[PDB]
RNA sequence: AUCUGGUUGAUCCUGCCAGUAGUCAUAUGCUUGUCUCAAAGAUUAAGCCAUGCAUGUCUAAGUAUAAGCAAUUUAUACAGUGAA
């Protein structure tokens, strides 16, 4: 409507797993048919002590 | 491959009732030191049941971004192990 809600309208939580297939991810980018893919992945990155490591899917 | 006691004052018979041994055949009574081997809720009620267990499973080789661990390092797709 018109007025705010408090926690229902202004917080955003953002999603946990982008695409796996391959042309499942070429649609969530748009790109063409002759681009590589496996420079476009979706990386997270998670550190224990002072380990900065990267989990990335196959 | 065997027989003995009992009918009459006495004797020969027909005849059955005691006796006598066996049982991987069950209980029961009094006793009971050793070695080996061992059945065991069938009979009566295929009656009733407290609690716990008895069916789950992975290799180099179907699916891992565990916000798992190991960190250890050639590895920017992933590659070690490995819950659900």
């Amino acid at each position: 409507g018109e007025q705010e809600l408090e926690g229902l309208t202004d917080t955003t939580v953002p999603k946990r797993l982008g695409p796996k297939r391959a042309n499942n991810i070429r649609k969530f980018f748009g790109l063409s048919k002759e681009d590589d893919v496996r420079d476009f992945v979706i990386r997270r990155e998670v550190t224990k002590g002072e380990k900065t490591y990267t989990k990335a899917p196959k």
